[PDB]
DNA sequence: AAGTACAAACTTTCTTGTAT
DNA sequence: TATACAAGAAAGTTTGTACT
């Protein structure tokens, strides 16, 4: 009963990241990652960029489990 | 095939629908539909929704 | 009518700059 | 070195309509 923001924390988390290398495996800046992590953006555009860099499926990001 | 409007396309009308029918399903605007295959719009936010009406996959429809 | 396009307005996300 | 906040610019979605 999670957020997008909890997954992506723990995902990057676990995957021993920083914001910046995760930011960046991605391409984007930190600063949108950050936003992500926030609470802040929901529906980030590079969710699929972004999960090709956690590995993950980028439904589960973006949705959760069930 | 090529961009995701290419994409797009062939399967609505190959699904057999309308931009109208189909933002309809995925229940946006037929209008957000009409700037996708116009390749205008680039990466979608309704993508998992769009391709849920058409029916697919998401990375499959964002990407191949 | 039926189906698709075209365009400003409004919104959400991603960046250019620091601050902490 | 790592993360966070603040305006504003970019990408998308709606609102409204015109054309075939």
């Amino acid at each position: 009963m999670q957020t997008l923001s909890e997954r992506l924390k723990k995902r990057r988390i676990a995957l021993k990241m920083t914001q910046t290398e995760l930011a960046t495996k991605a391409g984007v800046k930190q600063q949108s990652i950050q936003l992500i992590e926030a609470g802040v953006t929901k529906r980030p555009r590079f969710l699929f960029e972004i999960a090709m860099a956690l590995n993950c499926d980028p439904v589960w990001l973006q949705y959760g489990t069930k």
